[PDB]
């Protein structure tokens, strides 16, 4: 039963939103701390080692609907998204789950107004920046996973930097996943292959699924178990493409910029019922 | 509206599943294709309009085995009950005026069932093919496989080659009939290929883009599947149709395939072209 236990009823929680950004609070020191409890003081449900997603793929949806709906731009609902992925990521090692994937920036993206491409990726590189400290602090790796042509260049850099500072980390791994596209992941492993293979380093008879799995760029990553969706879409949208082919998905209807992680929660105590079923 | 208007009330119904196999009704001349028989119903398909149908439709064909299960009946019974439904979604599909259609016969998975289920399951496929063709010629399908070559039984790919062969100059709707497919092989035998012409000094890696990897998937006429459909509850896209599904909408429907039939392909296209079509999608 790998959870945490329930945080002590005075333990600092998260998030406090009467500031944008979201001041994460400062925890007593300890190896990794243990994250703060959510603002609601609820605790992760019970869930066997056997029956939890090892690995968990989140598409973030709904932060424009979320936004009209209080008559804003969909810059902010990306910025209330914020501190929900912190409060997930929170969530997520209180219940023990050892991977997450996070689809912050999808290749479908470029056909966003210019000027909301623009916020997205300054956006990107600022959350990543603002939050790096606290990640390495809780014990996650963090790392970028997508392709090179047309992100900025700022955007990877700032992610190397989180990824150096956490590689020794292993309560949780995100792949914080940016200019991510799956058919374009695994077009880039075959090209990879096709050097290789020009190079005679690699004979073409010999390549097997593992073959691709081994040259995707990141090849540590594990199947995905359990692939959510917020805001009642019901589509992969070409994420995780290759790593989700036998994943359990799970459509919930909240907005992302409303979503907790007991909602996460609620998704994980569904997807070990059917370990059973 | 590209369906066929409701059928005349005595034209031939299907399928009257109270004999083994399932008899397929004689069917008035045309010209050209026949008009499929309808529902035992008699329920017409709805009105969807071209710009909201999905061209191409995906189906996993669930819950054979849980079905025979819950009656105490041998699983091969299941199985025996899902080819009239097979057969029964072809002829509402065209009804509906859907293009494409590719059903999940037998996954590279499968091969861990016991010897015995998966000889039993290769040979059913293979009657299956044998005792359907005709009838779906006669229907204007144009059928023909989509798999893996390698452990499937060579009497299966000779059934659907001839299939192939003899429905090649049809044009109301084709079906992908995906047997020993599994999405990340087709993927990996695309790039073998890919690999090949690289080793030959023929294609660059540099000029490798995405149209490349679907240009030598087995069958790179393939168009992405729009609507994916999964029966019994299960939420899973299970490896199928990998690639062409990347950008799909998903319906997770309850029903066990034994008790599917040409209404409910209606009921999941139906809630298809009422999505809201968010920004960017094709
Ligand atoms: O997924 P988002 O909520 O960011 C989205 O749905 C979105 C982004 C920006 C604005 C809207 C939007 C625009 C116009 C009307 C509405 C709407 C909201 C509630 C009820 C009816 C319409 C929502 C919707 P998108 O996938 O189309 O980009
Ligand atoms: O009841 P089974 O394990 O035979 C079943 O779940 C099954 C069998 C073989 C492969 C997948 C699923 P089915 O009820 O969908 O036929």
């Amino acid at each position: 039963f790998p959870q945490l236990p329930p945080a002590p009823d005075d333990y600092p929680t998260f998030p406090d939103t009467s500031t944008w950004p979201v001041v994460f609070p400062e925890l007593p020191a300890a190896g990794p701390c243990r994250p703060p409890q959510h603002t609601s003081k609820a605790a992760a449900p019970r869930i066997p080692a056997d029956r939890l997603p090892n690995h968990v793929a989140i598409v973030m949806d709904g932060n424009g609907r979320w936004a009209t709906q209080r008559g804003l731009a969909r810059t902010e609902g990306h910025k209330m998204g914020e501190a929900v992925v912190i409060d997930i990521a929170c969530g997520a090692i209180e219940l023990g789950i050892k991977w997450l994937s996070l689809y912050a920036f999808s290749t479908e993206n470029w056909k966003r107004s210019p000027e909301e491409v623009r916020f997205l990726m300054g956006f990107n590189r600022d959350v990543v920046r603002r939050r790096r400290d606290t990640l390495k602090k809780l014990g996650v790796r963090i790392r970028w996973v997508g392709s090179r042509p047309r992100l900025w260049r700022s955007v990877i850099n700032e992610l190397a930097v989180a990824e150096e500072m956490t590689k020794s980390n292993d309560v949780i791994t995100i792949n914080y996943c940016v200019n991510y596209g799956g058919r374009t992941e695994i077009t880039e492993a075959t090209r990879e292959i096709a050097r290789e293979v020009a190079a005679g380093r690699l004979n073409p008879e010999r390549i097997t699924e593992s073959t691709i799995a081994r040259h995707l760029q990141r090849p540590d990553i594990p199947d995905v178990d359990l692939f959510l969706r917020t805001s009642g879409e019901q589509r992969s949208s070409n994420f995780m493409l290759w790593q989700a082919a036998y994943a359990e998905y799970i459509f919930q209807d909240k907005l992302w910029p409303d979503y907790d992680r007991r909602d996460l929660w609620a998704a994980c105590e569904e997807y070990a019922s059917r370990t059973r079923r």
